[PDB]
C-alpha cells in the first residue's frame, strides 16, 4: 500500500529529497542543492498522514530511517553528512548527472500537451528533450513551435471570430448614439491576418524562451520511436541520429483530412492554410459540418464573404441536435447558405491562384444530393473540414509494441500508460479522450508530477465543458438531451428551458427569442443536472463556472437556491421553471 | 410537526385543494374549478413523504380522511359531491369570493420584490392589489411602473455602460482590420437617452399588462398602513379612502440622499434624474464613492465627458479594498479624475439650466480637503451619489407597531415577518439584507408561496454574488480578503491569485497586467473557497456560475480537478497556483 507507492516514486524520480519542514539538516541540504543549481522534487513527510510509515519504508532502500534522504534515479545517495561531503569534494555535480540514458524524458511533439509535460517535468530535475517538426501542407504552409491550437487552431480562430463579432458592434453603435454609418465601412483581410500572425509569432517566441529558461533541450527535428528507449531524429539537413531517454511521452497531434476525390489536394485548402492566407478567400465553399467547418464559415460571412456550407448529413454530429439545429438556423438567417444532404465529387481548376496581385483562383465544384440530383457551382476557395486523423506510422515503429485502435489512436490505461511500460501518450492521439487543449495541458502536467515528483492524482476526463464559437456561441457541459434519454429512459428525464434576450440586444433592435438555454435532469437522483446547454453571446464565459458545480454533483435545487446577478444572460439559469413535458412555451 | 404545518397552510391559503394525482374524483373537481375560472393552490398527497400522515390531520378541520378536500380562507367547503352541488346550484362563486377583507393581499410598492410577490400570490387564487406611486424628485422628475431597477437603476445604467463599452469596440475594430476612423466619430446623448427610455417604456407597459392578465388590481396611488389590516390610499386627485387586506407586504424601497449643505437640492441632481436628462451633462462632478458613483462616472467619461469624482475616504466601502483600488486605478488611467479625501461645502449657481437650447447651466463647487486645504472649481452638472435611504414615516404609521431599526429599516425574522404578525417586509427596506434586485424578487416569490400555497422554502441570503459595472467590471462572491482574515486569522487563510489578458486584447494592443482574479481559501477547512474575486471584461457572466459551486461549498481541489474552456477569461480560475504567502509575482 504505502510501500508500493514509495517503490514507484523512488524508481522513476530523477532527483528527490525526503524531508521534514522542521529539520535544520533538511534545510542545510536544500540550501546546498540549488546553490549548485540542482533542481529536484521534495516530499515533506511531516505533511502527509502516513509519513511515519514512509519513513520506515525508506529503510528498504537506504538502510536508514531518518531525514534527509536524497535519491538520484532510483539510487540512495546519502544523508546530510554524505551530501555535504560530495559537495565540498566537487563530486556532487557528476553524481546527479549520471544516467543510463541521455534524457530522463523525451517528448515527441511540441504542442499543447508536450510543451506542458516538458516544462512541468524539468522543474523536478528531470533532464528533458522536446522535439517538434511541422510537416508542410500540400501548398507548402508551415509554422513555428506551439502546436495546432497556437498556430492553426483555437488562437487564430477566436481572433478571426472577434473581428467578425466587431461587425455587429459597429451596427449596434448607431442605436446607442454613435455617429458612424456602418454601411460606409469595409474590412481589410490581409490587415487582419498580419495582426493575428504577429500575435502567433510572439507565442512561437515565448515558448522557445520558456524551454530555455527551464533548461529543456529543444530540437526542431522529426522524431521516430524505434525501440522502448531509442528515438531517431532527422534534422533540417536530413542528418539522422539516435538519442536515448528513460521515459517517452508521445504528443504528436493530428492533421486535417482530405476526401478521396479528384482536385481536392490540388485545388482545395484546409484550416492549416486558412489562418495565414495572403488573400481573402472570396466566394467560398466549406465542405463539412464539424465545429471547425461552422466556425470558419461563420466569421467569413461576418467579414463580408459569400459563403456556402455543404452538409453530408447533420450539423455537429455528437452534440445535442436541437442545439445544433438552432446554431444552424441562426447562421442561415445571417447570410450563410447551406447545401443540405450533399457530397462533393470533383474540383476542377478554372483559374490558378494569382500570387502576384494577391487574389484567389476560381474553381468548379461538382457534387450530388442524396436523392440523385446534381450539384454544380463555381467558387473562389474550397475549404475542406471533414475531420482530422493522426499518422503514428510516421512516429512509431510497429515492432516497438505500442498498441493502437481502429482509428489509429494509442490505447492507454487511465494513467496515460501505453502497452510499453515506459511509454505514455497524451492529447488528441490518446484514444477515447476529449480532443481539447485544456485537457492535453492538464493531462501532461499531472503525468509529469506522477513520474518525477511522487504525485498520485489522475486526470479526470468526464463532464468536460466545451464551447463552439459560431456567430452565436454555444456552450455545454455534460450529456446531450437525447443521450440522457437513451441512458435512463424518457420517464426519468426532466428538461427545464427558457428563451432569453440579452439587455444589450434591446436598444440595438436584435432578435427577441433566438437565445436559448436548457437543463437536462434525472428525476430519480434528486433532479441531478445531467447536462447544461446555452446558446448566446459569451457562452464560454457563461458555462465555465457551472462546470465546477456539475463536477460536484449539482441538482436543480442547487440552481434554485443560488441568487442571480442582474443584469446578465447567465442569471437565467437561476430561475428556470418551464418543463418540456408541460408543453408551456419557453418564449419571453 | 406535520400538524402545525397543516394548520398554518389551511389558515393562510385563499383557495386550496388537497388532492391525489391518481384519483378521478380529484380530476373531476379540478375541471369544475378550471371551467369556472377559479384559481387555487393544489397539494398532491401521493407525492409527499408524509402525505398519509397529512391525510389524517385534515380530519381535524373537515371530519373526513378522504381525497379531495377543498378549503377557502381557512374554512372547509366540501368533498367532490358537495363542490358539484354548489356548482350545479350556482352557489360556488359567492363561496370562493367571500372574505372578511377586501383583499387577501395588499402590496405597498410596485417595484422588484413588489410585483414579483403580487404576481406569484394571484396565481394561487389570492385576491391581490398592488399599490405604486412615484414621488417626484426636487426638479420634478417622475417615471412609470416597475421600481428603481427598471426606471432609474440596473436597466438604464447597464445600457449606458454598454454605450461606453462600444467606444472601445470602435477603436479595437481598426486593429482587427475594419476601415473606420475612431478619431472622427462623436456621441449624441439625446439619441442614446431616447433609445434607453423607449425600452423602459416597453417595460412599464409590460408590467401593467402582466398584472391585468393575472387579475391583479393596480392602483396608482400612495398607500399608508394605518392599522394591521387597513391601508389608506390617496389618488392623483388627492381623494382619500381606505381598503382592507388579510396579508400585507411592504415593499416601498429607497430614494437618494443629499448632503446637508447650501445649494445641493437646488442645483445638483442624482441618479433619479440622470437617466432621463434631456441634455448632456457636460463637465461633471460626481460626489460620493459608491458603486452608483463609479458606474455613472465611468460611462460619462467613456462617452466623452470631462468627469471628476470627489471621494470622502475610500472607494467602495464594504467591498474588498485591493479590488476597489484596482478598479479606481483603471478608471484614473482612462480619463476619470479624482479629488481624494475631499468633501463638499456648498454649491453656488452661476448659470441656469437653459431649457430652450437643451444645455446645462453652470455651478461653482466649494469644499475642503481632509488636511485643511481648499477645493474650488466650476462644473456644468453636479451628481450626488452619497447613499440611499427609506422613509417609512411616509408609508407606515408609528402606532401600528412595526419595529424599525436605527437606520429606519424594518426588523424581520428570517421569513420576512415583521413584529405585526400579518405584515411582512421584502427588498431594500428589510434590515440587514443585501440590497439587490434578484434578492428582492426571490424574497417576494418565495414569501407568496409560503403564504398561499403551503410552501416551506425560505430565501437564502448568504454568499450572494455581485458585479460592479465600472469600465473594467468587478465581480465577487463571498468574503473579502480582509473580512476572511479578521474572522479566522492570517495563519489559516491562503490566497491564490493571478493576472490575465483577454485574448481579444492582444490584437487590439491593450494592457497586459490589469485584469486580475483571486480565490480566498481557509486552510483548516479543506481549502474551502471563502470568496472569489475577478476584475475584467464580462465579470458578471464569469462570476455567476461559480456562485452555485460556492453555495455547494467548493474547495480549491474542486476548482483544480475541473477543466477549463479555451480560449476564455474564466478558465484562469481552473489553474490558479501562485500564493500570496509565497511572494511569487502574479504577472504573466
Ligand atoms: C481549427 C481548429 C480549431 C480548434 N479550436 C479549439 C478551441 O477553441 N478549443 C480547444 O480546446 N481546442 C481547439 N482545437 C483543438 C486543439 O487544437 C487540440 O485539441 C490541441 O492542439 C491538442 O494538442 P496536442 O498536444 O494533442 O497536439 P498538437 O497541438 O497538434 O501538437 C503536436 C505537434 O507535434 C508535431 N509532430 C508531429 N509528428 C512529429 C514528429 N514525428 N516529430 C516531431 N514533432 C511532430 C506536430 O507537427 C504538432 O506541432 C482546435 C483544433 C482545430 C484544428
Ligand atoms: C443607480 C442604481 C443602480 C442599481 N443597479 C443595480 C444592478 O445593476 N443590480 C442589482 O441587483 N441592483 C441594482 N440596484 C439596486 C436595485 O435596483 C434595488 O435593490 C431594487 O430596485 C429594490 O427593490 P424594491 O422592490 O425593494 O424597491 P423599488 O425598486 O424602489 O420599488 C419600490 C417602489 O415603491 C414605490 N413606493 C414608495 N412608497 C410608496 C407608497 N407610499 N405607495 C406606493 N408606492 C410607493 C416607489 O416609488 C417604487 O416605485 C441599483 C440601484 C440604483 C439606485
Ligand atoms: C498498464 C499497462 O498499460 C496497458 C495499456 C493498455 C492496455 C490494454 C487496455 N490495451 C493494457 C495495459
Ligand atoms: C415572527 C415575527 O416575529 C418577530 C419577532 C421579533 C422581531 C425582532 C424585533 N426581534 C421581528 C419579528
Amino acid at each position: 500500500g504505502t510501500s508500493q507507492w514509495l517503490r514507484k516514486t523512488v524508481d522513476s524520480a530523477a532527483v528527490i529529497l525526503f524531508s521534514k519542514t522542521t529539520c535544520p539538516y533538511c534545510k542545510k541540504v536544500k540550501d546546498v542543492l540549488a546553490e549548485a543549481k540542482i533542481k529536484h522534487a521534495t516530499i515533506e513527510l511531516d505533511q502527509l498522514s502516513n509519513g511515519s510509515a514512509i519513513q520506515k519504508c525508506l529503510a528498504s532502500f537506504s538502510k536508514i530511517e531518518t531525514v534527509p534522504q536524497m535519491f538520484v534515479r532510483g539510487k540512495f545517495i546519502g544523508d546530510s553528512q554524505t551530501v555535504l561531503k560530495y559537495y565540498s569534494n566537487d563530486e556532487l555535480a557528476g553524481i546527479v548527472n549520471e544516467s543510463k540514458y541521455d534524457y530522463d524524458l523525451i517528448v515527441i511533439g511540441g504542442g499543447s500537451g508536450g510543451l506542458a509535460a516538458g516544462k512541468e517535468a524539468a522543474k523536478y530535475g528531470a533532464k528533458t528533450a522536446v522535439l517538434d517538426y511541422v510537416e508542410p501542407t500540400p501548398i507548402g504552409t508551415t509554422w513555428g513551435l506551439g502546436g495546432t491550437c497556437v498556430n492553426v487552431g483555437c488562437i487564430p480562430k477566436k481572433l478571426m471570430h472577434q473581428a467578425g463579432l466587431l461587425s455587429h458592434a459597429l451596427e449596434d453603435a448607431e442605436h446607442f448614439g454613435w455617429s458612424l454609418d456602418r454601411s460606409k465601412i469595409s474590412h481589410n483581410w490581409s490587415t487582419m491576418v498580419e495582426g493575428v500572425q504577429s500575435h502567433i509569432g510572439s507565442l512561437n517566441w515565448g515558448y522557445k524562451v520558456a524551454l530555455r529558461d527551464n533548461q529543456v533541450t529543444y530540437l526542431n527535428a522529426k522524431g521516430r520511436l524505434i525501440s522502448p528507449h531509442e528515438v531517431q531524429i532527422t534534422d533540417k539537413n536530413q542528418k539522422v541520429s539516435t538519442i536515448t531517454g528513460n521515459k517517452i511521452i508521445l504528443a504528436t497531434g493530428e492533421r486535417p483530412k482530405y476526401p478521396e476525390i479528384p482536385g481536392a489536394v490540388e485545388y482545395g485548402i484546409t484550416s492549416d492554410d486558412l489562418f495565414s492566407l495572403p488573400y481573402f478567400p472570396g466566394k467560398t465553399l466549406v465542405i463539412g459540418a464539424s465545429y471547425v467547418a461552422l466556425e470558419c464559415a461563420g466569421f467569413l460571412a461576418s467579414l463580408g464573404g459569400d459563403v456556402t456550407v455543404m452538409v453530408r448529413s447533420i450539423l455537429l454530429r455528437g452534440f445535442d441536435q436541437q442545439m445544433a439545429e438552432k446554431v444552424g438556423d441562426y447562421m442561415e438567417n445571417h447570410g450563410v447558405k447551406f447545401a443540405k444532404l450533399c457530397v462533393p465529387d470533383e474540383i476542377k481548376q478554372l483559374k490558378v491562384v494569382d500570387t502576384e496581385n494577391n487574389k484567389p483562383g476560381l474553381l468548379l465544384v461538382k457534387g450530388h444530393y442524396t436523392d440523385g440530383k446534381k450539384f454544380e457551382e463555381e467558387f473562389e476557395t474550397v475549404i475542406f473540414a471533414v475531420g482530422r486523423e493522426p499518422q503514428l506510422s510516421k512516429v512509431l515503429c510497429e515492432t516497438v509494441g505500442v498498441k493502437l485502435d481502429k482509428n489509429g489512436r494509442v490505447v492507454c490505461t487511465d494513467d496515460e500508460q501505453t502497452t510499453v511500460s515506459n511509454v505514455y501518450a497524451i492529447g488528441d492521439i490518446n484514444a477515447g479522450k476529449p480532443q481539447l487543449t485544456p485537457v492535453a495541458i492538464q493531462a501532461g502536467r499531472y503525468l509529469a508530477r506522477r513520474l518525477f515528483a511522487g504525485a498520485t492524482e489522475l486526470t479526470d476526463y468526464s463532464n468536460v465543458a466545451t464551447t463552439v464559437f459560431t456567430p452565436l456561441e454555444y456552450g455545454a457541459c455534460g450529456l446531450s438531451e437525447e443521450d440522457a434519454i437513451e441512458k435512463y429512459g424518457d420517464k426519468d428525464i426532466e428538461v427545464y428551458h427558457s428563451n432569453f434576450k440579452p439587455l444589450e440586444w434591446t436598444v440595438a433592435h436584435r432578435e427577441d427569442n433566438v437565445c436559448y438555454m436548457k437543463l437536462v435532469c434525472r428525476k430519480s437522483d434528486n433532479m441531478r443536472v445531467l447536462g447544461l446547454h446555452v446558446l448566446g453571446p459569451n457562452a464560454g464565459e457563461i458555462t465555465q463556472g457551472y462546470a465546477v458545480a456539475i463536477k460536484m454533483g449539482a441538482t436543480k435545487a442547487d440552481f434554485d437556491r443560488t441568487i442571480g446577478i442582474h443584469p446578465t444572460c447567465s442569471e437565467t439559469f437561476t430561475t428556470l421553471h418551464v418543463t418540456k413535458k408541460s408543453g408551456v412555451s419557453p418564449i419571453v
